[PDB]
């Protein structure tokens, strides 16, 4: 079911970045998917020179190696300059905004990074032990 939930939440992003016509004429994801932008948008760094090295790698089919090296990277360099910021956080806030950023730079070809970053969330202990720690998907932010 998380593994299921991980899925709709992603597709729920991905659908609202693309096409905000679907949004507005369309476990509530509609709130989860905005408490997810909102934390998405906590993040500052630069992501042009990630956002260009996912998009080629999962073009080539190697978006999972890249694509969590990339996170985590990201992440890790924000956790250090913000003593504060949980790294599971971290890593979901980054993630969303990479979506995003991935989404307006290379509309055509970004949907094939969400089944990855499905796989990554849903395969990696440390953020679904966080997420589900907080009460699960549901009670996130």
């Amino acid at each position: 079911t998380f593994e299921e939930q991980t899925e709709c939440i992603v597709n729920t992003l991905l659908m609202d970045f693309l096409s905000p016509t679907l949004q507005v004429a369309s476990f509530d994801v509609a709130i989860i998917a905005g408490r997810l932008r909102m934390l998405g948008d906590q993040f500052n760094g630069e992501l042009e020179a990630s956002a260009k090295n996912v998009i080629a790698e999962t073009i080539k089919g190697q978006t999972g190696a890249i694509l969590q090296d990339t996170v985590e990277s990201l992440s890790k360099t924000w956790c250090a300059q913000d003593s504060s910021l949980a790294y599971e956080r971290a890593f979901l806030a980054v993630s969303v905004k990479l979506l995003e950023y991935m989404a307006h730079i290379a509309p055509e070809v970004v949907g094939q990074v969400a089944i990855p970053m499905t796989g990554m969330i849903n395969g990696n202990q440390a953020i679904r032990e966080f997420i589900q720690g907080q009460g699960g998907w549901e009670n996130l932010e």
